[PDB]
């Protein structure tokens, strides 16, 4: 995988010109985006700029993100040669730091489970998750340095983890969302991807240009709460694998770690999170259910279909629930650092299965709104498993301080 | 002005016919618009829809708000002829309930400073106010029974007060703000112009079908407390003549009225709400200032160059000045069921000024996200002053149901 850090550094010392940085990442889209088909559109004629952090940075962008010299698709036919007028807000943070955006990457229709066509890069036999799908895939098959996807359920987590890449879903609302299509506005957040936590560092730092993201150092002896979510059921044996792996090395490097149970309130949270998402996604989706029905792609289809009915009180009391589960986290966080977890119910789902995976590890996160990063771990028959680091909301900086222990840790 | 709600029940014992209902109010766009100039464009084939709580009810949208049969120009050049794919959100809530889009109305370019070519319908000379400009122009001129603007500073409140209609700026994120273009974030919300504050609470129902808008009666010796909001600085004699007026009709009709005072903590976040906006601006416009800054109408132009200085870490501090004032604010409403203040600084401006007026009065509420609904009140010169009732965070029925009980009181 390519690292932001290491391109940043030669560039920035003279060893690497922005062109050949730019011309590196056109190359090696090249060679691999016909095996993987992480990209909906690679501009080829993308350019470096020539100032900025991110000069010679190119960047993959979900393609449910609006650009305006390249087509926002949505991942749907429905949207087939759209091109917004303008770029995202997220988008001109990137390009306003001399980022060059290399390209739009795959997105399942609106963000939803209709799997894309994109493949594993580690296994083209399998799932690269979703819906961040091309994202996670392209950084992961070594194409780009960085990408922006979005997490509503567990879009960015899960398919970092089943990619092996590096990745975050900051604490909620901090990136705008405003030019990204809406799916659940109580929930939909932008997330990056990367090689390491050190990258998602550099990424942020670059285009929010707050200070809690400079000078990041990997954490010592953090004070870790392993929660396994017991409400969202059992993992498979190699996330589970993954999770001891996890512990051991962190154990073994000095961390303070303990099993710890979550508050009832909070499993209620986990529990309503598909009633605020779905509800709000009628609301979100209601030009395209009203009028484009049978054009959107099957799965998505059949989820709308089957929650027209979800009313207006059960979703105000689901949201009630939801802010008391937000807030008795909070004490959680009184006796420890961050929280360590599951980022998927194991390896990637063979494509056979036409599933990106359950988000059920991750869906819980994206409500609560703590910053959230994946940390690969290991392999289990050559398929990526990777652990999720959490921290108090607000406190990203620190998540991706004891993210970056973790990597060390497993790397001994 | 158009009765929604007498429309309504009109309609629905078979009084007036939808049909006849709408082609009154393609009548009355005819019979002033080369008068008010409100809107950007009329749909002379819009119909009544056959269905619904809202057929035969004809709604004007701020043109910053998405259609997918109109364009949505942003009172701006840059997006000249620009025809979003789908209807926003809210317009669709509109249109399941069987409302008419009968046209786009004037809006300031990205809703800021720049006045529009509308004019006040109580008097052609002067300003009817912004952002939302058409929509408070049109329902003042008896065009529509509805419409919908947004307040980022006092785009809803303000405009509604100049052109004497009742108008309600919604609890923050209530509403969505999906397909409606951003300005700031933390602050945009969506809101509605009618005839009356019952107007509003039918239109509400049936945009959220929520039990809380259905069956609001006006309020019963309210419990009031009066904010002249002195940290805003010095208010116009009009304004008190109105205040003044308001608070001795409501005790006349029962209320008990009480000058009140306001946390500090409330006034600093007042003064900080420009902070907020204004860096929140320069992101959520980012593509429009790097890219078509030549572009961006005068005044705006000049309040943007004029911030590109403004830093994370004052904005993130603001922020957080921001959430006590929040804090403090809901203490106050332990004594009181709703506060009332001036809805402007005074009369609308003369078209000369080239000001849609000052949202000094307007913005600390919008920060604070409480709903806001302006009462009319009294004219002075023949251009109408009106108060602004605030009730608690999430208490919008309340609002509406005091607003109601004022307008009673005013009535004599």
């Amino acid at each position: 995988m390519i690292s932001l850090a290491d391109l940043q550094r030669r560039i920035e010392t003279g060893e690497l010109s922005p062109n050949a940085a730019i011309a590196q990442s056109h190359a090696a889209i090249e060679a691999r985006e016909k095996e993987v088909h992480a990209f909906v559109r690679h501009d080829k004629s993308a350019r470096a700029q020539a100032s900025g952090p991110l000069r010679g940075i190119a960047v993959g962008i979900k393609d449910i993100i609006d650009t305006a010299n390249m087509p926002t698709e949505m991942g749907s036919e429905i949207y087939r040669g759209w091109q917004p007028r303008s770029d995202a807000p997220v988008v001109m943070m990137l390009k306003r730091a001399g980022a060059t955006i290399i390209g739009k990457t795959t997105t399942t229709a609106f963000a939803s489970r209709d799997p894309t066509a994109t493949l594993n890069p580690h296994n083209t036999g399998h799932s690269p998750g979703g819906s961040s799908s091309g994202s996670a895939a392209a950084v992961g098959a070594g194409m780009i340095p960085l990408a922006l996807g979005t997490q509503t359920g567990g879009s960015v987590i899960r398919p970092a983890a089943y990619c092996g890449t590096a990745a975050i879903k900051p604490s909620f609302r901090m990136l705008p969302t405003v030019g990204v299509k809406c799916y659940s506005w109580a929930l939909d957040t932008v997330g990056l991807f990367g090689a390491r936590a050190e990258d998602l560092a550099r990424g942020l730092l670059a285009m929010t240009g707050r200070s809690e993201f400079s000078g990041i150092v990997p954490a010592k002896a953090p004070r870790i709460g392993v929660v396994r979510q017991e409400f969202a059921g059992a993992v498979e044996p190699a996330a589970e694998q993954g999770l001891q792996a996890a512990i051991k090395a962190a154990e073994r490097a000095g961390a303070s770690v303990q099993a710890i149970d979550l508050p009832e309130a909070v499993h209620e949270a986990w529990r309503i999170h598909p009633i605020i998402q779905d509800f709000e996604a009628h609301r979100a989706l209601a030009w395209e259910f009203s009028e484009h029905h049978d054009e959107i792609a099957p799965m998505l289809r059949a989820s709308l279909d089957a929650t027209v009915g979800l009313t207006p009180k059960e979703y105000d009391e689901a949201r009630r629930i939801g802010r008391r589960g937000r807030r008795e986290l909070g004490e959680v966080f009184e006796g420890v650092d961050v929280l360590l977890t599951y980022s998927a119910p194991g390896t990637a789902p063979a494509k056979a299965l036409a599933s990106t995976g359950d988000p059920r590890y991750n869906r819980l996160w994206t409500l609560m709104g703590n910053p959230c990063v994946n940390v690969p771990v290991l392999k289990v028959g050559g398929l990526p498993i990777g652990v999720q680091v959490i921290a108090r909301f607000g406190n990203d900086a620190h998540a991706l301080a004891t993210a970056w222990f973790l990597e060390d840790a497993l790397a001994k």
